[PDB]
C-alpha cells in the first residue's frame, strides 16, 4: 500500500518521531538523547548539500511509516565511492515489508548517483536488520565487539556492505 | 623520547603528513595540506581534549607522531576511539612505531577508554604486523571501499580493548 518517495520538510516531524522513538527504545541508534526538529532540518540541510537522498515510505495522510538515507561513511577524498546508509521502520508497521522497500530503492538511487559501496551498520543482536540486508546481496565485512554502549551495555558492531558495481575494475 | 606535541612541532608534523600523502596508502587523501589545515587539525583535537604525541630528540625534530580521535560521530561510542601513527620515512625499522603506539596506548587507558581501532590499508603488512605486536585483532575486512593512485584500496579494522575486566560501561 505504501508508497516510497523523496522526504520534503513537511515529513521532518514524523521523521523525528521515528528517530527519537528508536533512540529511547532500541539500539538500532546508538545515542540516548532525542534530539528537536530544528537538530532534523540541519541533519535534511546536509544531505541536501551532499547531494544524498532521504525517502520516506508515506501512506494517503501523509504519515511517516518509515525512512531512508545514507551519508558519508568515512571523512576523507579517497573514501567518495562508500556511503553508509540507515533505515529506520516505525514499530507498529513492522513485519510489513516497509525495510526491504526502503532499502531497494535506496540502492536504485545509490546506483544512478554511481556510488560503489554501500556500507551498513548494525548492532550485532539484530537479526532481524542482518537478515534483511543478507537478502539484498549484502555481506559481513566485519564483527566489532564491545565498540559501543548503551542502556547500561557494551553493544558490538557489524559492519555489512554491498558493491553496487561488482564489475568496474578501477576507478 | 615521547612527549605531548606542541605548536613547534606543527612543520614537522606537516612533512611527515604531506610525505604520507604523496607517497603512501596510510592516508586515503591525495591533495596536500598547508600549515594552516595540520594548525586546524591541532587546535580540534586540543578542544576535544584527545593527545598528539611526537617522537623527538632533545634539540626537537620530530622523527614521528601519533594521535587518536573520534571513530563514530554518536554518544555511544564515546568508549572507542581510531588512532593514527605515523613515522618519518627515514626513521623506519628502528622500533618508533611500537614506541608511539604503546605511548598513545597508556594514555588512552589513563583517559578511561575503552577501544581503540586502527584503520590500515590491508596490503600494508608491516603496519598489521605492528598492530598484531601490540596486542590488536583483525575486526573488519572491507574490499574497494577505498581509493587512491587510480585503484580500488581494500581496508582492514584491528581493535584493542584497553580494559576487558570491564563488564559494563
Amino acid at each position: 500500500s505504501a508508497s516510497i518517495r523523496d522526504a520534503g520538510v513537511a515529513d521532518l516531524p514524523g521523521i523525528l518521531a521515528i528517530y527519537n522513538d528508536a533512540v529511547g527504545n532500541t539500539t538500532a541508534i546508538w545515542n540516548e538523547t532525542p534530539v528537536d526538529l530544528a537538530n532534523r532540518q540541519a541533519w535534511f540541510d546536509t544531505r541536501a548539500r551532499q547531494g544524498y537522498p532521504i525517502l520516506v515510505a508515506s501512506d494517503a495522510a501523509g504519515e511517516v511509516l518509515g525512512y531512508a538515507s545514507y551519508g558519508d561513511w568515512r571523512p576523507f577524498e579517497g573514501f567518495r565511492g562508500t556511503v553508509e546508509h540507515s533505515v529506520y521502520v516505525r514499530d507498529d508497521q513492522r513485519g510489513k515489508g516497509l525495510g526491504v522497500q526502503l532499502l531497494q530503492a535506496l540502492i536504485e538511487r545509490a546506483r544512478a548517483q554511481g556510488l560503489h559501496v554501500m556500507v551498513a551498520a548494525i548492532e550485532s543482536g539484530n537479526a532481524a536488520s542482518i537478515g534483511l540486508h543478507r537478502r539484498l546481496g549484502f555481506e559481513i565485512s566485519g564483527q566489532m565487539p564491545q565498540v559501543g554502549q548503551k542502556f547500561g551495555r557494551w553493544l558490538d558492531l557489524t559492519f555489512m556492505q554491498l558493491n553496487l558495481d561488482p564489475t568496474r575494475s578501477a576507478p
